[PDB]
């Protein structure tokens, strides 16, 4: 509920460090207690005010004491004012800092997370929930704050003045509305909750359809499907908004019934007073001060049932973004971990097995040695999970059983970074960020200099088509560079793997998408940059992979065949069957 | 500013075919009239209760015209506060029905644009935009139109009031404390909204490079280059936080100064009041009467200073969505356009230039024409821009010169809708919804039938694969269909696409990702489909197009040769050295 969300916010405004930000908070808090003791005394002021107009005067009648009296009532009312305003101010910095240092736990928290969360997962959930939490909290913590604690204050100062002042025929007045007050409120909340929930589930529903409705501008486009988006949307839109209607009319009656049961009190307290007046017990600056002091402690309250539902969705917010930042990380380092050191770079599988769920099982019992400084390749046809391999040899996953090895060393017992830092990946589907093309060449390695790039622009055989570019390198590619073609990325990919200078290298379908003079041009540099490193290239096109040291053909999740190229075409098997077809 | 966002929404509050809705606008205006006609009736009979008790009597002057004037003064207070939330149950509705309207209509106009605007832009923004603008205009609508009105109708009655009780110089005090009051807070807004629109820009600013790095994981992970992104994201959060200090720190500047205005009227007010007293002109009553008055007038004033900051950004917010619904549609139907007309579908172009730049002109004066139901095939290398040709087929541009005809007819002067439902496309890099497989296949055509979408899997050769998954046509494949292979994916487009049925088709490297044997089938029925349509073909790999009727060869956005394969071979041309040099 809302009372452990506040507990776990609280420590952030009392930081255990900035000796500075600890202080203001004691200020301010100063602060609030003398605005609302000066708040508090201008009403017996006010009652002696009356009392001193009727019924004779000390010196004179009213040339001065009523002035006197008059101008005290207003100097106080500013005065509250401004402490008010005062308090607001110095607290101000504080709130930003906490603010501050919650975004950024959350978006480090949401990079460590594994990536079987970011397999299915909406972009307008995560980008709505960041935006709306930081304004939440502000929004919460400043009116939540800053209008109920000086009222407990307010409440428990009237309880003892009217203890001091009068018999206890008040006393009990009160702490019964009090308590009605309370039980009342707490049991229509409950009501209304079920139903706000029920609202903020489908208004989330709502955005995240419009979101992939928009995303996918393209294939909406060629299919002529405008109506059918239209129409899936309106209908969502009208569910929402009856919900709302619903939710508000509760709200209402619970107003309605607060406001009844104050009005009453008020009532009663002012009868009893005018009855005591008629036994001559008291004056009727008696009536002016209950008066007085009854509507200051209630202005308070009166002004919150028309902010009640911001706070409400805010403090769900809140705890939402709480929610996100606990959710527990399935891949994570063991406890005291070496770290990796790569000597002899040989790679090997041993049995593993595994697959993405439990009932469909995709590797099984795949062993294989690739020998340091070897040239190997591996094709199956479609289907086959090849791309599972590489995705198990960066860990994104861990195996069921089996394990592999990096010169001897198991996978499972590393240091995550020194891993993926000893690899290097061109992926089939390469995404850009959305920047030059001289940010995205350059973000391979950490302040990437000029002659970095220049040499492996040369070697991507790309550096004519940047020089007849008229802006050169500072041309704009756009969101995931849709504004390039399919080879012109696979260049920029290719172009990024070679400016990390990774000891070991994949090539994912890394030549698929280019026309075949630049596929020689490039492959010929393949060759070359090889020289002493284990070099693993996945490709479909046969005649490009023929000279490899060794060709491993995987089919259905298994090793069938495995040698050199003429050995597989002397066993007439899969591997023959498929190169002479495709050769005809 | 916001006076022509106020006087541009205030269309949708009035509308002009329900009449329902009219009715009760009407009603809700009346609720609010008797409200305030209540609550400032009500000081009065106070006052009068107060004159009663002291200095006389008319009958029994202790229990029994005290009590009914007590008993008077709660229940129009309670009366007053049932008849606002009586006001806002009744108006509910048609706030609920206005936004549905405002959403509806971006939605639909999102849609409507031309694609130059989505190659510009960040997901987030406009994602962004559109939540933040619902929820905006909730809010303000609400705040704005029911807090400022009332407050104008009570001043003008306390005006008239103080005409008719007393003499005027109430009336120039008030009318000289209302003038510096609006002079001083035009002034001070003056000064704040000018850091107000700075911060605001680099919010979003920093919330777009956000969502840019979450959404480029793959590649972020890849590269183990997480401390980049936090440092960069923590930077722009500090200049943010910067920035709304010194926003606030204006604010509650101008706060102070507007409070002090009006407590220095109420000051003087009853200040002369009592001096006036003092010469017996007026009763001790007219103290009292004339602070409920003005208390009861400032009270809602009073509040606003700590809805300011809201009320004002979400004018902003509502001022950028009609900015949105306002951007011009750089490509439009022309007026009176005939509907399309697929007699005999030749494809004629006619010196078409065209590039999207004006720096940069890509096709220089390219002609030719495909006669009706031939196979023609487009090849060049890479960058050659045969990719632009069917983005020109289908308007999404138009050329600077020339045309282009189908059947004869300027597709400049027709109909986009008759347009595109002749055409598909089979484009480099396929979409996927976020929905099952067969949502995805029988999105072709609308209402699609289990019979077509069988007959499509059966041609696609990816029965099987189905098949063996255990949840057959109900997998979830992700977002982007991120969890396929490409094969996969290249095979559920062809489906789609064999699901349309069109009479004109576009191969844009269909066959890509796709193993010899899968190719070969699906060569095959592709083969098999094309007896009566026209298929244009774009494939890199030449041996799978060696028996079009026709083959087309583009260079730098020009036509270097023309003619059958056996005349290109014979030429020994470009064409000849590209197939020589891949077959060896
Ligand atoms: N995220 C995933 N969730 C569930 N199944 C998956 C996921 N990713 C891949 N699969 C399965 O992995 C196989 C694809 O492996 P892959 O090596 O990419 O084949 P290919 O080389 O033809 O692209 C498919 O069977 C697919 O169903
Ligand atoms: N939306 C675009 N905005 C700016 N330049 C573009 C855009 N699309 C293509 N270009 C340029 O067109 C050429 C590649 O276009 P394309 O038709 O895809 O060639 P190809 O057929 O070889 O893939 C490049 O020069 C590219 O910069
Ligand atoms: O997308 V292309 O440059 O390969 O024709
Ligand atoms: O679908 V694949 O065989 O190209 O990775
Ligand atoms: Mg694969
Ligand atoms: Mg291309």
């Amino acid at each position: 509920d809302g009372w452990q969300t506040l507990k776990r916010f609280l420590p952030y405004l009392w930081p255990a460090d900035n000796a500075v930000l600890r202080r203001r908070v004691v200020g301010a808090i100063l602060m609030v207690l003398l605005g609302k003791a000066t708040t508090l005394a201008l009403p017996f002021a006010y009652k002696k005010a009356v009392d001193a107009m009727t019924l004779g005067g000390g010196a004179q009648p009213a040339l001065t004491v009523a002035l006197a009296f008059v101008l005290a009532y207003a100097l106080g009312r500013f005065s509250g004012v401004l402490f008010d305003n005062l308090r607001n101010i110095v607290f101000e910095r504080v709130g930003q800092d906490a603010t501050r240092h919650l975004a950024e736990n959350v978006f480090a928290r949401l990079h460590k997370l594994s990536l079987r969360f970011h397999l299915a997962r909406r972009t307008g959930e995560v980008t709505k929930v960041i935006e709306r939490g930081t304004k939440s909290i502000d929004t919460m913590l400043y009116f939540l704050l800053f209008n109920i604690a000086p009222t407990v204050i307010e409440l428990t100062a009237v309880i003892v003045i009217f203890w001091l002042n009068f018999g206890l025929g008040l006393v009990t007045a009160t702490i019964l509305a009090v308590i009605a007050y309370v039980w009342t409120t707490r049991t229509i909340t409950e009501w209304r909750t079920h139903l706000r929930e029920k609202m903020n589930r489908l208004d989330g529903q709502a955005l995240a359809r419009a979101v992939d409705s928009l995303l996918n501008y393209e294939t909406v486009k060629y299919f002529g499907a405008e109506s059918r988006e239209e129409a899936r949307y309106a209908s969502a839109a009208r569910a929402y908004a009856d919900a709302a209607v619903k939710s508000e009319n509760s709200l209402g009656l619970l107003n309605i019934a607060q406001a009844l049961i104050v009005n009453l009190l008020m009532a009663g307290a002012m009868a009893w007073t005018v009855y005591g007046w008629s036994q001559g017990k008291l004056t009727v600056g008696d009536l002016v001060f209950v008066n007085t002091y009854l509507t200051q402690l209630f202005r308070p309250l009166d002004m919150l049932g028309m902010v009640y539902r911001t706070i409400r969705q805010g403090l769900i917010d809140m705890a939402e973004m709480f929610r996100l930042i606990d959710t527990h990380i399935e891949v994570a380092d063991v406890p005291n971990a070496p770290a990796l050191v790569v000597n002899r770079p040989s790679v090997t599988f041993d049995n593993v097995v595994f697959g993405y769920d439990r009932d469909r099982e995709i590797l099984h019992g795949l062993s294989f040695e690739v020998a340091a400084g070897s040239r190997v390749a591996i094709v199956g046809p479609s289907g086959a999970g090849k791309s599972t391999i590489a995705r198990l040899l960066f860990r994104f996953y861990d195996p069921w059983e089996g394990r592999i090895l990096i010169d001897g060393q198991d996978i499972a017992h590393v240091t995550q970074t020194s891993l993926r830092a000893a690899l290097g990946i061109v992926p089939q589907d390469s995404v850009l960020f959305n920047d030059t093309i001289g940010y995205n060449i350059a973000y391979g390695r950490d302040g990437a200099s000029r002659a970095e790039v220049d040499a492996a622009a040369k070697g991507a055989a790309i550096a004519d088509f940047i020089a007849r570019l008229p802006q050169g390198y500072d041309t704009e590619v756009g969101e995931r560079g849709l504004k390039l073609s399919g080879g012109e990325k696979q260049r920029v990919a290719i172009a990024r793997t070679l400016v990390k200078n990774p000891p070991i290298l994949l090539f994912d379908e890394a030549t698929s998408a280019l026309d075949t003079r630049t596929e020689q041009d490039i492959l010929s540099t393949m060759r070359a940059v090889a020289s002493h490193r284990t070099t693993i290239s996945i490709a479909h096109r046969l005649s490009t992979i023929a000279d490899s040291d060794t060709i491993l053909v995987l089919d259905q999740g298994r090793l069938a065949e495995q040698g050199s190229h003429l050995d597989l075409l002397r066993r007439d098997g899969l591997y023959a069957e498929m190169w002479a077809r495709q050769a005809a």
